[PDB]
RNA sequence: CCCGGCGAGGGGAGUGAAAAAGAACCUGAAACCGUGUACGUACAAGCAGUGGGAGCACGCUGGCGUGUGACUGCGUACC
């Protein structure tokens, strides 16, 4: 959680006209034990942070001289730059084959990873995939590959303890090129750096696949050792790629700023949930402005999303509309659909305008709320649903009664869906650029807050 | 919380010693306007009361108060 530090620090900058070198120097040493605090690399701390500071002395800009726009500006470019300068579109070249395998040391992600490769090049190459666990160590592991495997709909090849690992990937690639895949992915054990037996198994492990990709696979609260981690698998095995998990958890994950600084090979996805679709392609503008708080990247990256998964609901919403007008049936659609999208920090991060007037601590339960507002609106009668002024006292008992909550709460929710019904109507009337630009941030003074 | 137009206003709830203290807010008089009950009034002439007076209603403990006032004597405001 640097952005508690983070932003004390660089809100701080951001606060000083023509700041002193030395609240610089302090902020840098913030950066500094702030990077200390997430257990990131401490040496490339030291590192990063020395950059940062000689590069945030002489910059002057026109537009606003402010210095916490050069800190906050900095430090993002430059995780930017040294993450490897804005790579989300690019991710993995392919090719009508594809062999790529998933490395690095226990836990960090690695099975996981792969099943999400899987569903996620499953949607965007409309192509064949195929997955193989080299893992005969780990109790269970093969069958948790097929589990996966068989979750997100992707052809498995069976694999089993008995036999070894180079023999199992030389099948999978034999019946992968006898039976016409394209993407391959080779889940390898969990191993140490420093055993040498297992290093030297997969280095014989890659001699035999011949990959095109070696993705090493880093927990994102990784600490010094990942330095020294990332250099071993690129000493021996060595690796073209870099995959940076468990991102939806408050470890910064700069600590694949050091692998990335020894290996030099692009990262090239973040892993953000426990979930097959939690794969996401890796952005360092995405990484620094989630650090930061403000994000126009993930702005248009979780709108796009929304988008995706909501096209054919607000389609089928807009038709409805078009048809018998807004009511609850296609507010209600809009409610199923909404809580199936449904996160809180990737709506939050899309709106920075929104977040620089109201505390960053803010969160509605969208799991909660949601579903509780499916089941209030499964509380009505059809009649009431397509003609909701008709909703009255007895009927918000019997709906409050009917999900086993309170009275307040359904008034609370026809009072959501009244002022959407008029933001409907005002869509509807008005043309778009007007109604987008009309729209009014009121302070009931320009002083602040009152 | 509820009726209503996401109104006006209201009704519950809650604060308070008190909300017939609710911002159209201490006290809240008269004129003026009403809802309710008793009595009288649709063959009756006039400064509208006063003297007499039947009945009816309500209080009391067969009488005493209270309201009303059918019917008749006298009766043309104040400055
Ligand atoms: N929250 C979260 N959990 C993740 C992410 N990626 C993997 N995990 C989880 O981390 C745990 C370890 O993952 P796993 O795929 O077994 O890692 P592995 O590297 O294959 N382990 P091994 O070295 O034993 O083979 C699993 O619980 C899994 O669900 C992520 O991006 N976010
Ligand atoms: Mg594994
Ligand atoms: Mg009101
Ligand atoms: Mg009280
Ligand atoms: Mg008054
Ligand atoms: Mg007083
Ligand atoms: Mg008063
Ligand atoms: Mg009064
Ligand atoms: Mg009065
Ligand atoms: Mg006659
Ligand atoms: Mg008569
Ligand atoms: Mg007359
Ligand atoms: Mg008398
Ligand atoms: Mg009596
Ligand atoms: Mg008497
Ligand atoms: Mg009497
Ligand atoms: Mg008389
Ligand atoms: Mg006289
Ligand atoms: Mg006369």
């Amino acid at each position: 959680n640097l952005t508690d530090r983070l932003s004390r620090t660089l809100r701080n900058i951001s606060g000083r006209g023509r700041l002193t070198e030395d609240n610089v120097k302090d902020t840098l040493r913030e950066v500094r034990m702030a990077l200390l605090e997430a257990d990131v690399a401490l040496p490339v701390v030291r590192e990063f942070i020395n950059r940062v500071k000689e590069k945030a002395v002489g910059h002057e800009v026109n537009k606003s001289l402010t210095p916490g726009q050069e800190f906050v500006k900095i430090v993002r470019n430059e995780l930017v730059a040294a993450m490897g300068e804005e790579n989300q579109t690019l991710n993995l070249a392919a090719q009508p084959p594809a062999v790529v395998l998933m490395a690095g040391l226990q836990g960090a992600g690695k099975t996981t990873s792969v099943g999400k490769l899987g569903k996620f090049l499953r949607e965007k190459h409309k192509k064949k995939v195929l997955v193989v666990s080299a893992d005969v160590y780990r109790p269970a592991a093969i069958k948790q590959l097929e589990t996966l495997a068989e979750q997100v709909g992707v052809d498995f090849f069976p694999s089993d303890v008995g036999q070894k690992p180079v023999d199992i990937v030389n099948a999978a690639l034999k019946e992968a090129k006898l039976k016409f895949y394209d993407v391959l992915l080779v889940d390898t054990a969990g191993r140490l750096h420093v055993d040498e037996a297992m290093m030297d198994e997969i280095k014989q492990v890659h001699a035999s696949i011949n990959p095109v990709e070696t993705l090493f696979v880093v927990d994102a609260m990784t600490g010094q050792d990942a330095a020294n981690t990332a250099k071993a698998f690129n000493e021996a095995l060595p690796l073209t790629g870099v995959v940076l998990t468990k991102v939806d958890g408050d470890a910064r994950g700069g600590a694949a700023l050091s692998i990335r600084h020894i290996t030099g090979k692009p990262i090239k996805f973040l892993g953000v949930g426990e979930k097959t679709e939690a794969l996401e392609p890796f952005h360092p503008d995405r990484i620094a402005s989630r650090i930061l708080g403000m994000x126009x990247x993930x702005x248009x990256x979780x709108x796009x999303x929304x988008x995706x998964x909501x096209x054919x609901x607000x389609x089928x919403x807009x038709x409805x509309x078009x048809x018998x007008g807004f009511d609850l049936n296609d507010f209600l659609e809009q409610l199923r659909q909404m809580k199936n999208m449904g996160g809180x920090x990737x709506x939050x991060x899309x709106x920075x305008x929104x977040x620089x007037x109201x505390x960053x601590x803010x969160x509605x339960x969208d799991d909660k709320v949601l579903v509780r507002m499916e089941a209030i609106i499964n509380s009505m009668t059809m009649k009431e649903r397509a003609k909701p002024e008709i909703i009255k006292g007895s009927r918000k008992r019997r709906i409050a009664a009917g999900c086993g909550m309170q009275v307040q709460d359904v008034n609370r929710l026809l009072k959501q869906f009244d002022d959407m019904q008029r933001m409907m109507k005002k869509m509807k009337k008005g043309g778009x650029x007007x109604x987008x630009x009309x729209x009014x941030x009121x302070x009931x003074x320009x002083x602040x807050x009152x």
